[PDB]
């Protein structure tokens, strides 16, 4: 709880599964998830782990309220929003220092 | 096949967005393997073509050798150290 900050898009990641489906199914879909996320803005409480840990669970709310879908879809949105909130880490790390 | 085993790294850290499952992992992760097999770095390897066989070969291997909770875990265990793996392999092997 304290404000968070839409970040700016990026690239998004390629989640691998082993399940051929899913595997697939990430590739063909990817397109439909966020390239961007919610993070709580760096200061002296911050570190990696409560960054990405906020930054994961905020994100995945956000949406939640913006979608107003499957199984499916909620597991790979959920990958996909902690590896870009590792990014969004380094991003907001090597500009805090 | 032409695979390898890598050496053992420290577990991952790995944030859910279900609360359980967040502590879940936190308090059971010591129970997943720490190695992942991987096709070793030559002039073809990417870090997506990479990850993409270590995670499929490890998986497959593990399967032949669970709860869908566990499974879930395992799989975003894999993939998180097929990626530190990659990071290490490739940093060797572009010297």
């Amino acid at each position: 709880l304290g404000g968070y900050v839409l970040g700016s898009a990026m690239s998004r990641p390629i989640i691998h599964f082993g399940s051929d489906y899913e595997d697939r199914y990430y590739r063909e879909n990817m397109h439909r998830y966020p390239n961007q996320v919610y993070y709580r803005p760096m200061d002296e409480y911050s570190n990696q782990n409560n960054f990405v840990h906020d930054c994961v669970n905020i994100t995945i709310k956000q949406h939640t309220v913006t979608t107003t879908s499957t199984e499916t879809d909620v597991k790979m949105m959920e990958r996909v929003v902690e590896q870009m909130c590792i990014t969004q880490y380094e991003r907001e790390s090597q500009a805090y220092y």
